[PDB]
Formats: C-alpha cells, sequence, structure tokens
C-alpha cells in the first residue's frame, strides 16, 4: 500500500480498544517484554520513523510519574496528547499499529528484528 497518504489511525484505535477492552488469555507470538526504561526508547525509535513519511504526525513523549513512565502520543496539528498508553499496554500497541503500519511500509524494509521467538 502507500503510507504517503496515510493520515488517520482510525483502523488503530478500532483493533487496539477492541484489545484493551477485550483481553484474552492466548499465545499468538505476540511481543512480551519485561518493558525496562531502555525498551520504551527502543520500540519508541522505530515507531517513529515508521509515521514521519506519512500525515500521521504523531510525536511520542516518555514521561515518568511516581512508579511508571508511559508514552503519551502528541497530535502534531493541534499539539496536545490526543493519546496516553501506559508502559505495561505499549506492547500490544506497538504490535496493533505495526500490524496496520506494516500493511502500507515495505515489508521487506522494516528490517525491525526483535529476536523473541
Amino acid at each position: 500500500l502507500n503510507i504517503e497518504r496515510l493520515t488517520t489511525l482510525q483502523p488503530v484505535w478500532d483493533r487496539y480498544d477492541t484489545q484493551i477492552h477485550n483481553q484474552k488469555d492466548n499465545d499468538n507470538e505476540v511481543p512480551v517484554h519485561q518493558v525496562s526504561y531502555t525498551n520504551l526508547a527502543e520500540m519508541v525509535g522505530e515507531m517513529n520513523k515508521l509515521l514521519e513519511p506519512s500525515q500521521v504526525h504523531l510525536k511520542f513523549e516518555l514521561h515518568d510519574k511516581l512508579n511508571e513512565y508511559y508514552v503519551k502520543v502528541i497530535e502534531d496539528s493541534t499539539n496536545e496528547v490526543i493519546r496516553e498508553i501506559p508502559p505495561k499496554r505499549w506492547l500490544d500497541f506497538y504490535a496493533a499499529m505495526t500490524e496496520f503500519l506494516g500493511l502500507f511500509v515495505d515489508e521487506k524494509k522494516l528490517e525491525h528484528h526483535h529476536h523473541h521467538h
């Protein structure tokens, strides 16, 4: 597909809110990792460089609070946080949007190899 004309994350929210709200007990080779502070930057890094060549200019911010450190999604067009994802749900969001974005991007140039299978 073509991501250069992609502006929306509706299909992502569709999936994400289906998942988060209807949580299951099943393994489908879903990325399961202990989300350490280093792990945030890892997924956030590749996440940004996937959306930059599109209209979906989301600016992901890492902000720590009390015991947690979550990634808040700031929409560049409005300069406000439209979505806040805690680290313990970031893995699902990561997959949710990766399936979506990887349908647009050339599933060869992605070279984002998280070796845990």
